[PDB]
């Protein structure tokens, strides 16, 4: 009749859906053909089951991080930061980008949830650990800021970030991109962060580049000596307009 959690419990059939999941993205993928999907399960597995879900950490994951260890072009990369859907929109029709999502370890995990019980090797189903409210050493959490580090730590060139310029803090320092990726962005390989600021709904003319927490972000960049750069996408369905069919010569 209680949860022992605050948060969702792990996601039906979660055993079942990694591993169709990773046997779907190395049917797919050339590269990941070496990949043994029951043994990327297992050291997922191995992370979680019968630990404490308040006491993971990132060692607990170097297993599946080392399994799924893959090259990512490091020039195309595409962070965001509260704004999954177009980012990932995006990179789906925009092939030569990636986000996170679509990485191996990444396309696993996506908006799923799960963990364990202390000295039982039983998935717990009811309820797992809000970041905020139970513990932030939660399965979850840990494994997102590991992936998240590598991912930015693989980055080169150019990298860019798109952001949600309808929020209140457009740059939010709390977030996994101010807290974790902007602060595991190599200055020696990084030559420049680029922000794409989204506009909302019919707002096209404020230039959200100087809205205090993009010159927020752009300090901390510099100061990593990163260059910054930042544009408006004023106008999102022209912009999706443009990406879906960039031979349209109204673009
Ligand atoms: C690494 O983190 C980015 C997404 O995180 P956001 O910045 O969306 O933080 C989520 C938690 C907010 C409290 C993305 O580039 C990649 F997945």
């Amino acid at each position: 009749w209680r949860q022992t959690w605050s948060g969702p419990g792990t996601t039906k059939r979660f055993p079942e859906t990694v591993l169709a999941r990773c046997v779907k993205y190395t049917e797919i993928h050339p590269e990941m053909r070496h990949v043994d999907c029951q043994s990327v399960w297992d050291a997922f597995k191995g992370a979680f089951i019968s630990k404490h879900p308040c006491d993971i950490t990132e060692e607990d994951y170097q297993p599946l991080m080392k399994l799924g260890t893959q090259t990512v072009p490091c020039n195309k990369i595409l962070l965001w930061s509260r704004i999954k859907d177009l980012a990932h929109q995006f990179t789906q029709v925009q092939r030569d980008m990636f986000t996170l999502e679509d990485t191996l370890l990444g396309y696993l995990a996506d908006d799923l949830t799960w963990c364990g019980e202390f000295d039982t090797s039983k998935i717990n189903y009811q309820s797992c650990p809000d970041w905020r409210k139970d513990c932030s050493n939660n399965p979850v959490s840990v494994f997102w800021k590991t992936v998240s580090r590598r991912f930015a730590e693989a980055a080169c060139d150019v990298v860019h970030v798109m952001l949600d310029g309808s929020r209140s803090k457009i740059f939010d320092k709390d977030s996994t991109f101010g807290s974790v990726e902007v602060h595991n962005l190599q200055p020696e390989k990084v030559q420049t962060l680029e922000a794409w600021v989204i506009h909302g709904g019919r707002e096209d003319s404020r230039d959200l580049c100087q809205d205090p927490t993009i010159k927020e972000l752009e300090s901390i960049i510099s100061k990593r000596n990163i260059q910054f750069s930042c544009k408006n996408i004023y106008r999102p369905d022209k912009f999706l307009q443009c990406v879906k069919n960039p031979e349209d010569s109204s673009c």
